[PDB]
DNA sequence: CACGCA
RNA sequence: UGCGUG
């Protein structure tokens, strides 16, 4: 669902931008009110686009 | 489902015993005619039980 | 692409 | 428990 996926990417970027430091998936699932698998589908697509990076397992930062 | 799981463990053991060597999961899925996920739930339980060993990624041998 | 994960 | 896997 692209409209949902767009909202998810929006929020991920907002939260990573406001954090200025690595953020765990556990926080992201709470911030996006979304199942972990749906967030991870978006995160790893953004990872291939070089928008976010994995600093450590299930921990994300702004690319 | 314990009846299904029992038969699946039976078939896994038959395949690994007859091979005399490590068997890939892809083989086991064809031999058992079961989805990969349900084979893996049984295989990793049998590994904890020391009935089979994981000799390399997704490759299985009889015995602990 | 290994993945079994409840 | 990292899991995204189509
Ligand atoms: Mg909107
Ligand atoms: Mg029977
Ligand atoms: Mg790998
Ligand atoms: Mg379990
Ligand atoms: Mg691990
Ligand atoms: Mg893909």
């Amino acid at each position: 669902d692209p409209g949902r996926e767009g909202h998810l990417e929006q929020r991920i970027l907002q939260v990573l931008t406001e954090a200025g430091s690595p953020v765990k998936l556990a926080q992201l699932v709470k911030e996006c009110q979304a199942p972990k698998r749906e967030l991870n589908q978006v995160l790893y697509r953004m990872k291939k686009e070089l928008k976010v990076s994995l600093t450590s397992p299930a921990t994300w930062c702004l690319g």
